[PDB]
């Protein structure tokens, strides 16, 4: 289903769900390959941006693309941390985010937490050009 057709999307829904697993760096990995496909790389950053755009009991949703974003921009197409540069308010945001669950536990610290570190990254070219180098030899 079919002809070889793409499967961007869906496996970026797969890194993202709210599964208490994952993602997956086989996984990742093959997200990083798409991210050169020019095709695959709009469909996989739409899907990041509505991911990191979901709320309350779907915070694993933006949590787990954080730490795929933060993969992609390491080991994927340069036109990553471009594109996450651009769209930076989209990751500054959640430095505010809030989740208490029904247990009463703080999820939101966690995305917050993140948040502040993916911001810290993307704002550097340095550290960018130091983690990839790392990031690649991690891939291969």
């Amino acid at each position: 289903g079919a002809m070889g057709s793409s499967e961007a999307e869906i496996k970026v829904r797969e890194a993202t769900s709210n599964d208490p697993w994952g993602p997956s760096s086989s996984l990742m990995s093959e997200i990083a390959d798409l991210t050169y496909n020019v095709v695959a790389f709009s469909e996989i950053m739409s899907m990041v941006w509505k991911r990191l755009n979901d709320h309350g009991k779907n915070w694993r949703h933006v949590y787990k693309a954080m730490t795929l974003m933060e993969y992609l921009i390491k080991t994927g197409s340069e036109r990553v941390a471009q594109q996450c540069r651009e769209n930076i308010y989209a990751v500054q945001t959640l430095k505010d985010f809030q989740y208490i669950d029904r247990d009463g536990k703080d999820q939101g610290v966690n995305v917050r937490e993140k948040a502040k570190q993916l911001v810290t990254l993307l704002k550097d070219e340095e550290r960018l050009r130091e983690e990839r180098i790392h990031a690649l030899k991690t891939k291969e």
